[PDB]
This record gives C-alpha cells, sequence and structure tokens, in this order.
C-alpha cells in the first residue's frame, strides 16, 4: 500500500493544482491577515458546512448542490470578523481581471466570480480596534497564491488569517496536513485555528489531536512524549497569567466570538453533494483536536474542494467504500492540521493580547 | 451536583424521563427496541441526522419551523428500515394514553408524533427476517411507563442494543449523565452499532475513556494500562471473529452501520437550542468512535428538554449558560458510548461472532 503517509510537503498543496496565498499585517497596532485557497484553472467542485453561522460568511448558499454554479476558483479565510469580509471583494476583482468565474456574456471577459469566504474574530489583538483586512489585503493574498508554483510548501503559524488567531487562550494560527490514500488520491486540510475551546487536555498537557498523528510527523517541533506534572502545572499557571493580563488590556475578558475555519481538498473526483458530505464529516476532525467545539461563540466553517483529477474508483458497494476512505481521511487531516497550527505558532504580546504558544509552555 | 454524574449516571437522572427496553434473543433472534418516554406533558425535541438511516421516521416534524414542538416518545430500534414498524405500536399506546397533539375537542383525539431511528442488525441472531414489529415497540414503551422516575437504566445487550456491533466488537446500550453548576442535568443514551472503532488500534485504549469522570469506569475491571501483548492477542482474536462472522454470513461486514442516541436535559431549551444540542452531541460521538459519519453510517441524535429549569436564575449570560449545556451534551455522549462498550457481553450465534471489549482486554 502507498497510502497512510503524508504527501510531499504534508499540506494542502499536495493536492495537485491547489495554491495557497497569505497576506498579513503585523505591528503598529495590527495583527491580522487573509488566506486564500486558489483552485487550478477551470476551478474546483466546492461545498461547505457551517456550524454556528459566523458571523462573517459570504456566498455559502451558492455552494448548495442544487445551485447553478458548478465550480469555483477561490475560497477566502480572513481575520477582522464580519468587517474582514471586505477582503473577498478584492479577490473577486482579481478573479474578474483573470477572466475566472461564471460566464455571463459571449465575451470571455464577462464573468461573475463566486467567492465564498468566512471570517474569524481577532479584533483589537494588535492593539488597534479598527485594524482589519480590506479589499487590498484580500487581493494581496490571492496574488500571492497565484505567484506560487504547484506543490509549493504552505507557510504555517502566525500568517494570513492565522496571524491574529488564538485557541483556548494559546496562540493559534494556520496549520496544514495531508495523507495519500491507497488509491493514490491525496486528501489534505488547511485550518485557521481560533477556537474558544482548548487544543490541550487540561489534565495532562497533551494535545488532544496528537494521537491522530501519523508516525513521526510532529518530530521536528521538539515536544516530549511525556509531559511532566511540574511542566504542566507551570504551563497552566502561565496561561492563566496571560489570560488575566489579556483581560486587563482589553478592558474585558475573552471575546464572545471565536470562529475556526478550514478547507479540506482532494484530487479524488467528488460530486457537489459528496463534497458537502466531506465538509460535514471533516468537522469531526475539529472535535478530535479541540474540546469543547461548536459552542455559540464558535462560528466554525469547513469548505471542501475536489479538483476532479482522479476517479474515485481507479451486496458490495465499491463506490461507497472509496468515498468512505476520503470521508475518514478528511476528518483526520483536519485534526492533524489543527495540531500543526498549534505547534507552528509562536507567541505574541501586544497591547491587545498576551498569547503564549504551546511550545513556549511545553517544549522549552 | 457540579461536574459529577447524577444519581445513577444515566438518562433517567433527567427528572421525569423514563427508558424502556424490549428484546428477543435465541431461537434465531438477537434484536430489540428502546423507547425514551418523556414525562406527562411531553418534552421539547429536536434531531440532527447525519446519513439518513436508512430507517428514520418523523424527523421533519422536529424542524424548529413546524407546528408540533414537543413529543412524548422517541423510538430506537434494530431491524433496519423494517424495524420502523415498531414505532406504530408506540403510537398506538400513546393514543390509548391520550398523549399526542390534540386534534379534537375530545381529549382522546390525539395525533402522537413518534420519531424513530433504526440500526442495521439483520441476521445477527441467525434468522434474516427476525426484526422488531409493532408488538415489540409497544412492549418497550409499556416497560418504560411501568418504571419509577429516576430508575437506573439497563445497559449492554438490551433493547435496541441487543444486536448492536461496533467495529466488530459487541456494541449495545450505554448511558451517562453530568450535573452542571446550575443544578441542571444533561445526559445521553446511545445504541452503538458503528462501522468505526471505539478502540485506538495502536494501544487498545477506548477513545472515549479520556473524557471519563473520575472512577466511573472502574466497576468494569479493565486495567489502567493495557499491555502490548494483551492488545496483540485482542487484535488477533477480533480479526478471527470477523473472518468467522463473514463465513457464517456468506459475505463481509455490514454495509449499513450507525450510532443512535438521545440526549436530554431539564434545562429549558427552545426547539432551535435543542437542535443545536443534537448537533454538538455528534461531536461527542466523534471523540468516542473513529471514523464516524461515513456515507453508510446512519448516525442520528435526538435531543430533548423537559423544560423544568430556566437556563439562568457586552455580557452574554444566556450564551454562557447554553454553552455549558452544549459542551456537556457532547461529553455525555462520549461517555455513554464507553459505557455501552464496557457493559456489553460477547455473542456467538449462527449470524455472527462478536466478542466484548472486556472479554478481550479485562
Amino acid at each position: 500500500g502507498i497510502g497512510g503517509v503524508p504527501g510531499p510537503h504534508n499540506g494542502l498543496t499536495d493536492v495537485p493544482g491547489v495554491r495557497v496565498g497569505h497576506a498579513g499585517r503585523t505591528g503598529d497596532g495590527w495583527l491580522t491577515g487573509v488566506t486564500v485557497v486558489l483552485a487550478p484553472p477551470g476551478g474546483a467542485v466546492a461545498a461547505v458546512d457551517v456550524r454556528g453561522g459566523g458571523p462573517g460568511t459570504r456566498e455559502t448558499d451558492a455552494l448548495d448542490p442544487r445551485n447553478l454554479v458548478q465550480t469555483i476558483d477561490a475560497v477566502v479565510l480572513t481575520g477582522g470578523s464580519a468587517f474582514g469580509l471586505d477582503a473577498a471583494g478584492g479577490v473577486a476583482a482579481w478573479l474578474e481581471e483573470q477572466g475566472r468565474g461564471f460566464p455571463v456574456g459571449a465575451d470571455p471577459s464577462q464573468v461573475v466570480p463566486v467567492v465564498p469566504a468566512a471570517a474569524l474574530f481577532d479584533l483589537g489583538r494588535g492593539g488597534t480596534w479598527r485594524a482589519r483586512p480590506d479589499a487590498a489585503l484580500g487581493r494581496a493574498a490571492v496574488e500571492a497564491a497565484a505567484a506560487r508554483p504547484e506543490g509549493d510548501p504552505v507557510e504555517q503559524g502566525g500568517v494570513g488569517a492565522g496571524t491574529g488567531a488564538v485557541v483556548g487562550g494559546l496562540k493559534g494560527g494556520i496549520g496544514t496536513a495531508s495523507v495519500v490514500l491507497d488509491s493514490g488520491a491525496t486528501v489534505a486540510a488547511l485550518a485557521a485555528v481560533n477556537a474558544a475551546g482548548s487544543a490541550v487536555d487540561p489534565a495532562t498537557g497533551v494535545l488532544y489531536g496528537a494521537r491522530t498523528g501519523l508516525p513521526g510527523e510532529f518530530a521536528g517541533y521538539g515536544v516530549p512524549d511525556a509531559i511532566g506534572a511540574d511542566t504542566h502545572a507551570r504551563a497552566r499557571a502561565r496561561l492563566a497569567e496571560a489570560a488575566e493580563e489579556t483581560a486587563r488590556r482589553r478592558a474585558g475578558g475573552a471575546a464572545t466570538l471565536n470562529c475556526t475555519l478550514a478547507v479540506v481538498a482532494t484530487d479524488a473526483t467528488l460530486t457537489r453533494a459528496q463534497a458537502q458530505k466531506l465538509a460535514g464529516t471533516a468537522h469531526d476532525g475539529l472535535a478530535r483536536a479541540v474540546r469543547p467545539v461548536h459552542l455559540l461563540s464558535d462560528g466554525d466553517t469547513v469548505f471542501a474542494l475536489s479538483t476532479g483529477r482522479r476517479p474515485l474508483l481507479p451486496g458490495v458497494h465499491l463506490e461507497a467504500g472509496a468515498l468512505n476512505e476520503v470521508l475518514a481521511a478528511g476528518a483526520d487531516v483536519l485534526t492533524r492540521a489543527v495540531v500543526h497550527a498549534v505547534l507552528a505558532a509562536t507567541g505574541v504580546d501586544t497591547p491587545g493580547g498576551v498569547h503564549p504558544s504551546y511550545r513556549e509552555l511545553y517544549a522549552r
């Protein structure tokens, strides 16, 4: 079997043709950004499963399987909560300039780009409340995506939409993971982790998602397999100290909005309804990495994409068996991407928040 | 009363809730029905179905937009779609009791809304057409009704759990509760019949165990650490049982699998809040079983509120209170799944060989 191992860079771009671009702003009151996932020319089949309704989503109805538009070119993940939906307008503008979208005239230039987006809440985490992504920052992210080659490693940690992300008080960020199936298809995920709940078991200090990891994939980040009780006691204390200082700096505790965002992709061919099932099932991966999840503050959104390059099959239900492998992998790559995000993060300390990273607490 | 189980650590810790099982074992049979019966006056109910069965009934009636917000009974049954016949016996019993949506000036004139979901257990006793019928559904709701409030729930190979198999191991009924800081109780009852595994395949540890509260699993007598050799022997045992099960059935593992559950609380929820609860509860299923929600898993969670305690006695107090219920709902389902796996005893019939977790690891 060739399956059960990560793709070449262990990330979303291991699905051939997919590109990822980040643009962000840090310093001078800012700590936010945008991440765009750009499908190859011709677009990808796409679907979505939103739990908790943002706020801050755009064009999610267009991805119903009943609807006219058959493929899309870009998904936008952004900071700035609802205001940061403004970034998607800059992505749509770029796509129109490229002639990419739903064709609405005999002239190839006349297109309507369907650009789904979801936002996460990071307001004020740089220090300046009104410092949120705008159209120009969204354009910058999709231009960054377009400038990369196929199969380019994805930057993780405090970049793009992950720049101002926080999970359970710890610094969150962007993370990504992939897996090759025995069929040779690749399933992968990219997450911007910003949840209310914890990625860490409060009894032990172990990352919830770690036991879903593939063998050795986290070795490069340098955390011990056994966490000492004393280390964990000190980490809990430091996190409470950061949380109390954050609440003083924000003149109030922890925001009542979080919102954690993901894209799962595969090159196995899926119908739109199969992609919708994948987006739903991939939420399970989030549950295995973070607890609790899907609270009222958690506007969690997962988009699913298929580039349609490989057939699913290269009292016996063979198609169902093949889809089940993709569905199971979709959850797993999301759990794994959340762990990568938490490990890739480095901590921040600004006038809008003090958020140490997991490794600053547990690897040191 | 605050992060500990209710009195019997199960669904009937929600006051007024009753649970009834009726099953048939032997002579080719291994199946049954479980009914969750709300207190007189009914309960606000909602549902979150992932996979569509097959074998669901009256799910549309539970949409928040719809006329009838509250119901008296939820039916979980074996027999796959055929086992939906059991719900007609429950509807008949409810009518006799005068319990349902009123449709006449005469109080006998009711229409009971009886949602149901079925799991696939066909042939697991030996006889293919051995499935629950209206009479077995009636027997289960009558059993529910005869119980006192706060009666401990029977677990393992009982009711809808009778023919349940999870990851090739014996599944069954499991239940768990927790008391919130407000004094409200949240609890779950699961019939676990999943394709996925409750057991981490690297270690033999139950995935849901780490969500357990202190000591609640200790009465089942499994070791704290599982030896690598124990786990090796278990894996091989289970692989041989799966091979033999396949010979006996003339084909491999069932296409159709699922986990069915009811989550309940006495905290007052609107239908939409209860629908959110049914959704969060599915997260608890994910933490206990991997994978879940496959194309062929008909996983269904019903959520009930008895409406006996208000949620509360820049600041979003109601949201905080609901969040406590939502996070609990997932946890009690994770814990209920572990109880199901631990409470089960193994079976060996002409339709399957399915050892229990404790037979392999205890």
